[PDB]
């Protein structure tokens, strides 16, 4: 469920 991704403007961080 978890996920955390950081690129070129691509935030996905998701921990809750």
């Amino acid at each position: 469920r978890k996920r955390i991704h950081i690129g070129p403007g691509r935030a996905f961080y998701t921990t809750k």
